[PDB]
């Protein structure tokens, strides 16, 4: 189970996440599982559902153990309920290991599963602090490290059109170019980070840096968009509108609700600005920036019916729960979740976004002598 054998182990559909193949139980039941750095439960469909092609059948697994504990998770956009237990788990295109792990067998859900996503469960890769029902439910990755010699790190290379790679236990140098820049993990719950500066087409938003991290900033492969706190979102939209003024779009487009379409191959990329997110470096008042092109923040919506054109959703949205550097931000970068060193690394990946004029980039270092602490 070498890193080369882990390459291209992810698949996905635009706006529906990225999934990896896993097996649960004995004999192994194959399931596609969403790779989620924004949550901490291993939760799998375990009962028929109109959007499930397959589900975990506990009665067919002779290694299943019921923990006699239920779990009820109402969340902002939906809900899932289930039963806790443990069973044997493997990642066929991951490390060459089998571990016993906690599994929440989802028995009922609302707005959780997606029509045609091709995934049947979620692999929450964040820390025990946000596990449900509480922190005593050991997350999968923690179990994996405890039971094997797998180093305490994984990396994600998410690619747009989807596919990509999840490298467990290491860094695959063939999936990135240039330097890998590290930002500290501020607290071990979500993958919390600090944004110290935001520019739109090189123009600083000029806010107190605490505004960018109101109330936390996270790296979440389980959220599609770049989600920004109200104040930040409003200033970002004003700036992107000023840059793209040669064309006027409905308020619906800016709300992330409606499509913007152009005749196939004519998307005016040049009228949309680049977004620079400056992340806190490993040393005092040093930072580095990741640059986000419109090829990332204008998410393409595949639909045979609209296929005479190239249609997109605006993949930046308002948040009341802090900044979320979602899938559209991670795409085109090689993101290293260095749990062992409490840091997240960013580098330009092989599948980075670019055109004839501009490219996604990871640049540093930048120094800021006039710096307060940017954390909330
Ligand atoms: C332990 O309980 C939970 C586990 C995961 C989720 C969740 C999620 C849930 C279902 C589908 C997705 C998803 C949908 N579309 C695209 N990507 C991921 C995300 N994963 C996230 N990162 C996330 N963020 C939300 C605001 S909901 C949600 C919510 C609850």
């Amino acid at each position: 189970g070498s890193f080369v054998e882990m390459v291209d182990n992810l698949r996905g559909k635009s706006g529906q996440g990225y999934y990896v193949e896993m097996t649960v139980g004995s004999p192994p039941q194959t399931l596609n599982i969403l790779v989620d750095t924004g949550s901490s439960n291993f939760a799998v469909g375990a009962a028929p559902h109109p959007f499930l092609h397959r589900y975990y059948q506990r009665q067919l697994s002779s290694t299943y153990r019921d923990l006699r504990k239920g779990v009820y998770v109402p969340y902002t956009q939906g809900k899932w309920e289930g039963e806790l237990g443990t069973d044997l788990v493997s990642i066929p295109h991951g490390p060459n290991v089998t571990v016993r792990a906690n599994i929440a067998a989802i028995t009922e859900s609302d707005k959780f599963f997606i029509n045609g996503s091709n995934w049947e469960g979620i692999l929450g890769l964040a820390y025990a602090e946000i596990a449900r029902p509480d922190d005593s439910l050991e997350p999968f990755f923690d179990s994996l490290v405890k039971q094997t010699h797998v180093p305490n790190l994984f990396s994600l290379q998410l690619c747009g059109a989807v596919g990509g790679s999840m490298i467990i236990g290491g860094i695959d140098h063939s999936l990135y170019t240039g330097s890998l820049w590290y930002t500290p993990i501020r607290r071990e719950w979500y993958y919390e980070v600090i944004i110290v500066r935001v520019e739109i087409n090189g123009q600083d938003l000029k806010m107190d840096c605490k505004e960018y991290n109101y109330d936390k900033s996270i790296v979440d492969s389980g959220t599609t968009n770049l989600r920004l706190p109200k104040k930040v979102f409003e200033a970002a939209v004003k700036s992107i509108k000023a840059a793209s003024s040669t064309e006027k779009f409905p308020d619906g487009f800016w709300l992330g609700e409606q499509l913007v379409c152009w005749q196939a191959g004519t998307t005016p990329w040049n009228i949309f600005p680049v977004i620079s997110l400056y992340l806190m470096g490993e040393v005092t008042n040093q930072s580095f920036r990741i640059t986000i092109l419109p090829q990332q923040y204008l998410r393409p919506v595949e639909d045979v019916a609209t296929s005479q054109d190239d249609c997109y959703k605006f993949a930046i949205s308002q948040s009341s729960t802090g900044t979320v550097m979602g899938a559209v931000i991670m795409e085109g970068f090689y993101v290293v979740f260095d749990r062992a060193r409490k840091r997240i690394g960013f580098a330009v990946s092989a599948c980075h976004v670019h055109d004839e004029f501009r490219t996604a980039a990871v640049e540093g270092p930048f120094v800021t002598l006039d710096m307060e602490d940017c954390g909330y």
